[PDB]
């Protein structure tokens, strides 16, 4: 580069894309937006003399079935269109076999980054580490990496021949690397490893904060994340903003002199951070969050309600819309296809799965106790995310009710451990995620402790051995449910929730509500 020269860089990310292709059903997002934003911003920089460099952290599939059915073609087809230049490996690129990520990869045509996963056979990357680019006169280095976490979540069956290296030591390895072979000005790392507050991620492997903490200062300019699900603007030192709201200042996070960015999920927001580079120094000047055509539910003095844009409209882009429309067209008409059918409604609205136990509990527990052979379940109420109205039952309805694409676990255990779990589990509250959903458990639970526990109505034994059914979020220690996976009577199965409750209902159609039917076997009071 040219010494003394002031060179203008503006970094542009999302992450946590996650099937949204389209906008949703109030005109929000989509990357038909997307893309007149970039291409907006990209006049925009050029007109000054600058560039743009686009970077995604990852988690592409998973999260809309038009998008999941298709194997996330639209959606990696679309980001070419917006011009992305590279991505971090998320987990959920996990969720297909390698080879349905390999495609990926062929129609992506930016690279798909992980430096830290490795074949164990022959102790080689199964991916791109890094990648390179020429901005006016600066070499920047991409590095990619993946958290850990991946092969504690997802189907074990995938990983007997792979292992991941702690992102963290990968990445000190590959900047020293980069930083004797190729000699880049400029070092970023796309990340699928989240953003904790003061580097305090619990039952997550270690992520960002504390990664840029361990690094030597500022050898990164910044860290591109994604996976924690954040908008990461900082209402504190060490602090996340609480519900940040579209439409507000974001001040990014920022460790050992290495500034670490989020941009939530779904492409709600492109995220930018405009940059000067002069002699090897990095200066942000400006940061933020920009929505794109989020909307908040209004109501007017009359009652009347409508959805109004947080911010002024973006056009969608209408080479994007020709794109993207055959597959969201496709995709729509087959998943409408009836797959069952039921007598009732399965309740699974916010208002009530999180504060009693509901029908749709209850069937999806069913269904995941059938897989399993389990004879007992436990999710939480916040894994369910819609109702199924009386009626036909569609594969949307299914996708609808278990979007996310979490993995069904059993654990064989002791009465003993039954006892210590559920009564645990039981002291998990209302009005929270948290609040469990129960199948084929009774009790009395006073002043924190469980009276007539039975299990299929037969009080426990502490020494006889049940099989429970729930998913990987909670058997991992979600919503700070008791850690399952270091049980030895612990199975990850691989089988998808949606799968599951798919096939079950399938095969158990026409379903009779009744027999799903909470009658109080837990109560509080
Ligand atoms: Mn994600
Ligand atoms: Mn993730």
């Amino acid at each position: 580069y040219e010494q003394d020269k002031t060179y203008k860089i503006t970094v542009l990310h999302t992450n946590d894309h996650h099937g949204h292709f389209w906008r949703n059903e109030y005109g929000e997002y989509g990357l038909a937006a997307q893309k007149t934003l970039v291409d907006g911003i990209r006049k925009e920089v050029a007109a000054e003399g600058g560039s743009v460099l686009l970077l995604s952290g990852g988690d592409i599939n998973t999260g809309v079935c038009e998008s999941d059915l298709q194997d996330a073609e639209p959606d990696f087809r679309g980001m070419n269109l917006v011009g992305y230049d590279a991505m971090a490996i998320g987990n959920h690129e996990f969720d297909n076999p390698l080879t349905v990520l390999r495609q990926q990869e062929k129609w992506a045509k930016f690279p798909l980054l992980s430096a830290n996963i490795y074949q164990k056979s022959t102790g080689e990357r199964l991916f791109k580490p890094w990648a390179l680019f020429k901005r006016q006169d600066l070499k920047i280095a991409v590095i990619g990496l993946t958290t850990d976490d991946t092969a504690k979540i997802g189907n074990p069956e995938y990983f007997t021949d792979i292992e991941f290296r702690k992102p963290a030591d990968e990445a000190k390895l590959v900047i020293q690397e980069l930083q004797q072979t190729e000699k880049p000005d400029i070092i970023i790392a796309a990340t699928h490893m989240g953003h904790y507050d003061n580097g305090e991620h619990g039952s997550n492997a270690p992520g960002d904060v504390e990664m840029a903490r361990a690094l030597p200062a500022g050898s990164l300019a910044m860290i591109v994340g994604g996976h924690s699900q954040d908008p990461v603007c900082m209402a504190a030192e060490n602090k996340k903003q609480v519900d940040y709201v579209p439409g507000t200042p974001c001040k990014p996070d920022q460790q050992n002199g290495i500034w670490i960015v989020q941009a939530h999920e779904w492409g709600k927001y492109v995220g930018r951070a405009d940059f000067e580079f002069r002699n090897g120094e990095m200066k942000m000047v400006n940061y933020q969050l920009i929505p794109v055509n989020l909307k908040k539910k209004v109501t007017w003095e009359d009652g009347k309600s409508e959805r109004v844009l947080y911010t002024p409209e973006i056009a969608e882009n209408q080479q994007m819309i020709s794109l993207l429309s055959p597959f969201q067209n496709k995709g729509k008409a087959q998943l409408e296809v009836k797959i069952g059918e039921t007598n009732g409604r399965l309740e699974g609205d916010r208002d009530k799965v999180r504060f009693v136990q509901t029908n749709m509990g209850r069937l999806i527990l069913a269904a995941q106790m059938d897989r399993t052979g389990a004879d007992f379940a436990v999710m939480s109420g916040g894994g369910i995310r819609d109702s199924i109205e009386a009626g036909d039952i569609s594969y949307k309805n299914v996708c609808k009710v278990q979007p996310f694409g979490n993995v069904v676990v059993y654990a064989d255990m002791t009465g003993k451990e039954v006892i210590d779990y559920l009564t645990a589990v039981a002291q998990m509250k209302p009005d929270s995620g948290a609040y469990p959903q129960f199948a084929n458990v009774s009790f009395v639970a006073k002043d924190g402790k469980l009276n007539d526990l039975k299990i299929k109505g037969e009080p426990v034994d502490p020494a006889k051995t049940y099989r429970m059914a729930t998913l990987n979020f909670n058997a991992t220690g979600g919503d700070g449910y008791p850690r399952l996976d270091n049980k030895p009577g612990y199975v990850n199965t691989g089988f998808i929730d949606a799968e599951v409750l798919k096939a079950y209902i399938q095969k158990s159609s026409p379903l009779d509500v009744s027999v799903y039917e909470p009658k109080g076997e837990v109560s509080w009071q």
